[PDB]
């Protein structure tokens, strides 16, 4: 049936992930993180709590990444405790009535892999495969829904923002440091490379995983990937979306697989070339992008333009330190789906992001996204109004129409 979960990704929860790429450029000057991702929220100890925290909640599914720098923290060394860690979190995870749904690449990687190019370079695709293989074989059976890569296509989605344009040299700035630190001509961690080379490399890469997990899960288990996905609308007539759907969208929802994770958090005006300003007016959240749960909507209906593939909903939340208004975007966010599904748009899950507050890449501890906020000195968890509440739209389910 309908998924109704939460999702977490495991370098922004997880906390110690000393091995992966972002760790090395978390620590070189020019710096483009805020703040250490450090211990996260601790979630690698305390996984299982939270995991009967969310069934006890009322969800059904439960998203969450495998972190690959933990099963294979040097080119060709594979981690068996790392591997029995994450079958106790999958085992946990069907222990309490939920579906696992499981992201194999969350941005980081390795730091090797980054330092050997990443997917800027087709030698990239065979680790990533072989990779995709190993946790297949030792973990497969206990997939729900498999994910191969979160949100591959961001790079290209904001290269239409002014921010990307602004801070770009900074970034290839760090990433230079980083190589250096690591005694390397490249450092090409997947959210920090260019998606213009990246971009066709990753689909293949994904194709590939695609049929050696088919082919590990005796094609019992939907396999696809997740993008990132504005409602985009035209903001001047000469609107330039042709082109950045070509850049962002198009060649992702093309490519092989199960289905497309739909990850969607507002709306953009997209000029001739790049995107517009905000409207002002109008509530932004701690992202600085609008409050907007009805873009959602528009997302979905975005994708379904251009492939027939099921969607999830992946991802959906807001940054906001101001939960009631969590529990409004909520309130709005879930009808949009049923509009869609009433339109006969095969949408089978919706995902919130996120169940604990947690690290926010760039932007540090500060966006809080979570149903579940956490105190980091103690990594106590103190579920907010929202988590609750979701539960029981989570219990209400589907509509009689659907």
């Amino acid at each position: 049936g309908f998924l109704w979960g939460s999702a977490g990704a495991a370098y922004q929860i997880e906390g110690g992930n000393v091995a992966s790429d972002l760790w090395v450029v978390e620590h070189v000057q020019p710096t483009i993180f805020r703040e250490a991702s450090g211990d996260a929220v601790d979630a690698y100890h305390r996984v299982f709590d939270d995991i009967a925290l969310a069934a006890s909640l009322g969800f059904n599914a439960h998203r969450f990444s495998i972190e690959w720098s933990r099963i294979e923290p040097e080119k060709g060394q594979i981690s068996l405790a790392a591997i029995a860690y994450y079958r106790r979190v999958l085992e946990a995870i069907r222990s309490h009535g939920m579906t696992p749904v499981v992201t194999l690449h969350h941005f980081t990687s390795p730091r090797w892999f980054a330092a050997a190019g990443g997917f800027e370079t087709r030698d990239g695709i065979e680790p990533f495969v072989r990779y995709a293989e190993i946790v297949s074989r030792h973990l497969g059976d206990l997939f729900g829904v498999v994910a191969t890569f979160n949100e591959p296509n961001l790079g290209g989605l904001m290269s239409w923002g002014s921010l990307s344009k602004q801070i770009r040299p900074i970034v290839q700035a760090s990433r230079a440091s980083a190589a250096r630190a690591v005694n390397s001509d490249k450092f090409a961690p997947l959210v920090l490379g260019d998606f213009r080379i990246q971009t066709p490399i990753i689909i293949e890469a994904h194709e590939r995983a695609y049929d050696v997990i088919r082919r590990e899960t005796g094609g019992r288990t939907p396999v696809g990937l997740t993008i990132a996905v504005n409602d985009e609308r035209a903001g001047t007539p000469d609107a330039g979306l042709d082109a950045k759907l070509e850049d962002a969208v198009l060649p992702w929802v093309r490519a092989r697989g199960d289905f497309i994770g739909v990850q969607n958090y507002t709306y953009a005006l997209v000029g001739k070339d790049a995107d517009l300003p905000n409207p002002e007016g109008v509530e932004l959240t701690q992202m600085n992008y609008p409050f907007a749960p009805e873009a959602l909507e528009g997302a979905i209906r975005l994708v379904a333009r251009h492939t027939d593939k099921p969607i999830y909903v992946t991802e959906n939340g807001v940054a906001t330190e101001d939960d009631a208004r969590r529990v409004a975007f909520i309130d709005r966010a879930v009808p949009a789906v049923f509009a869609c599904m009433r339109d006969g748009i095969d949408v089978r899950g919706y995902i919130h992001w996120s169940f604990l507050d947690n690290w926010e890449w760039f932007a540090g501890f500060g966006p809080k996204f979570g149903l579940v906020a956490v105190d980091r000195t103690t990594f106590e968890r103190t579920p907010k109004p929202s988590a609750a509440h979701l539960g029981r739209l989570a219990r209400a389910g589907l509509p009689g129409d659907l």
